Parts: C-alpha cells; structure tokens; sequence
C-alpha cells in the first residue's frame, strides 16, 4: 500500500526518472499531476482512492520497465492517457495502485508518403489533429469530438468521431500498434498477433496493456469542407418536430454529412444546437440541408467554409485552431455523469418530447445525438470488436453536469439521470441493452478483484456489461485476453475476464 525503496529504486535503476510519491499537498508535485488529467472533477475529491506513486514515462523502454517494476510489488497498475474515463478508471481504484501518466509520451509522426502517423498513446486527439494540420492539408483523422481525449483510451474503445459516418471509428483505421504486456515485453502487431491486435482496437482501454504507440492511417479530406454550428431557441413542440426529423435526416444522409445535436432545456426555453460537417463545400451543404432539412431554418451566414482542422476546432467549440494542441484546455470544469444509448428502431417523437421535457425540469443536464449509418452501415460487426454497425441507427447520450457551488445537490443530478435513461428503455436497444466501451457506465456492474467468488464467477457476471458493450464479439475479447494477459494484471471494474 506504501510506494517504498523497492520499487522507487527499481524505476531510479532503469533510468524511468520521471515519477513522484503520494502527497497531500496542493503546491505538491504528485498532487499537480494528479489533477492535470482528471476530466471529470467528481473523481478529485480528498475521499478518493488516491495513487502511491505517478510515473511519467518519457520513453517507450520506460514504459517497460515501470510496467516491470510495479509487478515486483503488490500494485494495481493504473494508465491514464487523456484521463477522460466516464468513471475515473484511470486514476482511481480500490486496491492500493501506482498511477502510469503517458502525458510525456504525446509525441506524432506524420508518414505522408504513407498516409499514416505513429502516435504515441499519450497524445490526445487534438494534439495528433493539430499535427496533421501542421504536416497537411489535405489529411486529417476521426476519433472523438473532444481535443483533450487521449488516443490511449479513445481509440482503446474505439473512438466515435465527426467523420465516422465515412471512416468508422478510429480504432478501425489502426494498421498498427505498440503494445507493452504485463512483462514488459514489446509488441508491435507482428509480435501480439491478430487476436490481440483485434483486440486493442475497441476492446476497451486498461484491459490488455499499455498501448505505447497507435499507428493510424491518415484520412483524405478536402482542403475545404463545411460546417455549422447553430444552436436555435424554441419551444418543446418545435424542438420535438426538429428531433423526430432529425434523427431519419441524420441517419440517411450520404457518408459527406454528418449532424449532429446537441440538446437542453429550462422550462419553456429549449435550446437545441446543431452541428453540422459537409466533406465538401458550402454550396452542396446548404443546397443539401435546404432540400432534406429546411425546417431547420439555417441560412447562407450559418455555412462556414474551413480547412478540417479548423472545422474540427469550430465545432469542438475552440477559440482557435491552435488550441487543439493544448491538452489542459479544460472542455467542462464541471463533475458529470454521462449514460449512453444505441437505436436500432426509429424513435417514436414522444421520446424526444419527454427527453426534452426531462431536460426543461433539469437545466443541468443535456443530450447529444449522433446518427451512424454510412461507413458505420458497411464495416462488419466483428471488424474491430465494436459491433453497432449495420442496423445501428443512433447515439443517444444524456449528460448531466454541475459546479462545485451545486455538488451538494448532486444526487438529485443522479436521479434525474437515472429517471431520463429509465424513460429511454422501452425506445431503445433491448436484450441486451447496448453500450459502448469509451462510455463507461459502473451502473451495469462491476468486478471485484478481490472477491474470489466473483473472480472465479467473473466471465459470466461480466457479461452483462460485456454483451451490452461487444455482443458476439465478447468471447473472440476472453480468448485475447488469455492470450495476452492470462494473470489480470491488466484489470479494472469493467475489465475483460482471462478464462478459467
Ligand atoms: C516529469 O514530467 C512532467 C510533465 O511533462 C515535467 O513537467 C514539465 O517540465 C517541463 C520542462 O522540462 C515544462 O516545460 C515548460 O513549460 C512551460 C509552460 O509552463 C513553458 O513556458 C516552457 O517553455 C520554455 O522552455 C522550452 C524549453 O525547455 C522552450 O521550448 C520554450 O520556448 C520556452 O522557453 C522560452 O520561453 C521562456 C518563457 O516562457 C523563457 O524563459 C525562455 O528564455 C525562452 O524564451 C526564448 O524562446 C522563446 C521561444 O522561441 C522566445 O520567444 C524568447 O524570445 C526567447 O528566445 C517549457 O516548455 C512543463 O511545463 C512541465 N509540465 C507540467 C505539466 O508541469 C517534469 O519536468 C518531469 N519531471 C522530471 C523529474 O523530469
Ligand atoms: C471526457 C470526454 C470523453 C469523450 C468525449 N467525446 C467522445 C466522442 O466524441 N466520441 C467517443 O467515442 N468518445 C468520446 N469520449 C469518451 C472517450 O472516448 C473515452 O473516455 C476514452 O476512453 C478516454 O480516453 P483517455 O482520454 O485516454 O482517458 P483515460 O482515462 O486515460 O483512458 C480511459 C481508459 O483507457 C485506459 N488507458 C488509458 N491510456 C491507455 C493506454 N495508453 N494503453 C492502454 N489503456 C489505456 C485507462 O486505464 C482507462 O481505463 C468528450 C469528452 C469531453
Ligand atoms: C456531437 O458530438 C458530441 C459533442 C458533445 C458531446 C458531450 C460531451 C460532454 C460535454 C460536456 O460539456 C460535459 O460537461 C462536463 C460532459 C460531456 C461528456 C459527454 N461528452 C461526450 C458529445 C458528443 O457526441
Ligand atoms: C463476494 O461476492 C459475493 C456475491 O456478491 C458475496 O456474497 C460475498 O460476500 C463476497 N465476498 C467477499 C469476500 O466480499
Ligand atoms: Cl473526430
């Protein structure tokens, strides 16, 4: 439970000279880059299980060896990448545990011979797009709608992004990959083997090792596409019209479009912006959104034109292009809680009229809802162990979020929460009730380690969070994992089991 002379002087012998141990204090070192990377504040608390020591690898053999040093000793091995888990699975666990920060290993290589980029897994989204901005302008990626997201965990689960809709996810544009295992062994694709590498590509972050490095292919893009980001004020009559639309508009579009919705409330006043992305340019958009979606009532000055970077930046909600490589440019200050649903049905406008009900009794929170389809559609179920593919229409995810001056009611966040996915149920996906790995949700359940009646029951009382998140694909993840890990090391609530 200590850090101690064993392992410190294990790290200080392998060169690994970047870490810190456990200290209360604020002006502390530890205690700075403990929070650096915390993205949901309801995990910062003094309350807390707190790590005993934070390693910062600079290299990938420091990686290694910190992996090597912290299995001589009795530690839970904890990654953090972009810190962005849902649940604080990174920086958070209940056995004592050492704290692996990758924020040093944030480094691009752009190939643009090739079309591809290694990128070193503690990089986030914003600083390997920045990167590809600043090699190209005729190239970029898709991961997620969030700059400060590491690709670590994001493409670890996948990564869901503004033009998935024509690549699929992140994950599913991973050629390679550098794996470190649970002895520090090095493995590239050649050396895991294909299991594994199916594995690391969806199949969720904390499970299989430390990802050292992504290698990606990179995605053509225009040197021109369109957006826009239009939030429209309006009643709870009109805003459900434009909801019910929305979701066969979104869904039906061609692969060059995607929009999406963000969505919230307070009593009469609901407030609905919509963010849309054209591949291609504003005339085709605007024609396009005027055809399929005039009741939207967006006009010529609504339709920018912008390199993908930029696009990326505008409807992230940056100042600038810039700031996607500022990894601490805090997204939200705010605590939330953030439950997630996959459609494969239409859902019925009384859905989206009691969500948007449930949202004017609760300013707090919010929803967004993404469509799939197009490259989503064609992309098999057992690619990558993500399986929403064909059939899948939308993402449903409702937010609830609060400042410190409201944590006290924070509770009553919850239940609203709890309330709204409780009303969701009969609308969305059934037996099971499909999730998503990067949205992970400690409602459905989780394992206790330490509880050896859980552990030798653990595939099956993992499968309920396990066939929400993969479905078929969950036994094709047991098998990787018993290959590539058959002692646990790589564990965490959620975490797939080894076999028995
Ligand atoms: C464990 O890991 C942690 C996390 O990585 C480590 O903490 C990090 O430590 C970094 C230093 O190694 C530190 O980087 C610094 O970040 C600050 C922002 O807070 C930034 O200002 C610093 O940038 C200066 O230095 C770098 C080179 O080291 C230069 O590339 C850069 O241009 C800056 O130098 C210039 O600006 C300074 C003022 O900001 C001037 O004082 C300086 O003279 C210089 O000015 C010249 O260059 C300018 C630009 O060309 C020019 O305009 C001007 O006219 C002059 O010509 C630096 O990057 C990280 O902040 C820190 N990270 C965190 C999160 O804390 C930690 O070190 C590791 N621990 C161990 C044990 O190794
Ligand atoms: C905070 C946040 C998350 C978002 C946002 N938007 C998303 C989007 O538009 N599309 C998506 O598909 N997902 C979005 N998400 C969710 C993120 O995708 C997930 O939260 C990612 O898992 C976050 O990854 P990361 O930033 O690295 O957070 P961590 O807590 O460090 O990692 C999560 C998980 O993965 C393990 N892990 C981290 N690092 C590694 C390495 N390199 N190797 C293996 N495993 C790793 C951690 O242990 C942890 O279990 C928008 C916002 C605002
Ligand atoms: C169009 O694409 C999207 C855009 C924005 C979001 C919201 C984002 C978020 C935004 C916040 O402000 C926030 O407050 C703490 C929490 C969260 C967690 C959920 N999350 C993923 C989701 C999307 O899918
Ligand atoms: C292990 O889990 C089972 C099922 O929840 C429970 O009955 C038992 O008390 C737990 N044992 C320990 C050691 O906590
Ligand atoms: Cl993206």
């Amino acid at each position: 439970a200590e850090a101690g002379n064993d392992l410190l002087s294990c790290l200080t012998f392998n060169g690994v000279r970047n870490h810190t141990v456990f200290s209360a204090d604020s002006d502390s070192d530890f205690n700075r880059f403990l929070h650096l990377s915390i993205q949901n504040p309801l995990f910062q608390n003094s309350l807390i299980s707190k790590p005993s020591a934070i390693i910062l690898p600079g290299s990938k053999e420091e990686l290694s060896n910190t992996i090597r040093c912290i299995r001589k000793g009795s530690w839970t091995i904890r990654l953090r990448s972009g810190g962005h888990s849902y649940e604080g699975l990174s920086y958070t666990s209940d056995t004592p545990f050492i704290l692996i920060d990758l924020m040093n290993l944030n480094r691009v290589s752009i190939d643009l011979e090739s079309e591809t980029a290694w990128v070193e897994s503690g990089s986030t989204l914003g600083e390997l797009y920045y990167a590809i901005t600043e090699s190209s302008s005729k190239l970029g990626f898709t991961a997620g709608w969030c700059p400060t997201v590491g690709t670590g965990g994001a493409i670890s689960g996948g990564g869901f992004g503004m033009m998935s809709r024509k690549y699929g996810l992140a994950a599913d544009n991973v050629v390679d990959a550098i794996l470190i295992d649970a002895n520090g062994a090095i493995l590239d694709r050649q050396a895991m083997g294909e299991d594994v590498f199916w594995a690391i590509r969806g199949g969720g972050g904390g499970v299989w090792g430390a990802i050292y490095a992504w290698k990606i292919k990179l995605l053509p893009v225009p040197e021109k596409v369109t957006v826009f980001r239009v939030t429209k004020n309006v009643a709870i009559d009109e805003a459900t019209s434009l909801l019910h639309k929305w979701q066969f508009v979104a869904e039906e579009l061609e692969e060059d479009f995607t929009l999406s919705v963000l969505g919230g409330a307070d009593e009469k006043q609901v407030w609905l912006t919509m963010l849309g992305f054209h591949f291609g340019l504003k005339t085709v958009a605007k024609s396009t959104f005027d055809l399929l979606f005039p009741e939207l009532g967006l006009v010529e000055e609504d339709y920018l034109e912008m390199s993908w970077g930029e696009s990326f930046a505008y409807l992230a909600g940056l100042e600038t292009v810039s700031q996607l490589n500022n990894r601490f440019l805090k997204f939200d200050e705010r605590a939330f809680k953030t439950k997630v649903d996959l459609t494969k049905e239409p859902l019925p406008s009384k859905a989206f009229y009691g969500l948007l009900e449930r949202l004017s009794k609760e300013p707090n929170g919010f929803i967004a809802l993404n469509g799939f389809g197009g490259q989503m559609s064609k992309i098999s179920s057992d690619f990558t162990p993500f399986p929403h593919r064909s059939g899948t229409r939308l993402m449903v995810e409702y937010i609830v979020a609060w400042n410190q001056s409201e944590q006290k009611k924070k509770t009553e966040f919850l239940d609203w929460l709890e309330k709204v996915y409780e009303f969701m149920k009969p609308f969305v996906s059934k037996n099971p009730r499909l999730g998503y790995v990067n949205h992970i949700d400690l409602d459905l359940g989780g394992i206790d380690w330490g509880n050896k009646t859980v552990v030798n029951n653990a595939i099956e009382i993992s499968r309920s969070w396990g066939e929400s998140y993969f479905l078929s694909n969950y036994e094709r993840l047991i098998r990787a994992k018993t290959l590539i890990d058959p002692n646990n090391v790589f564990n965490h609530p959620q975490s797939i089991p080894p076999m028995a």
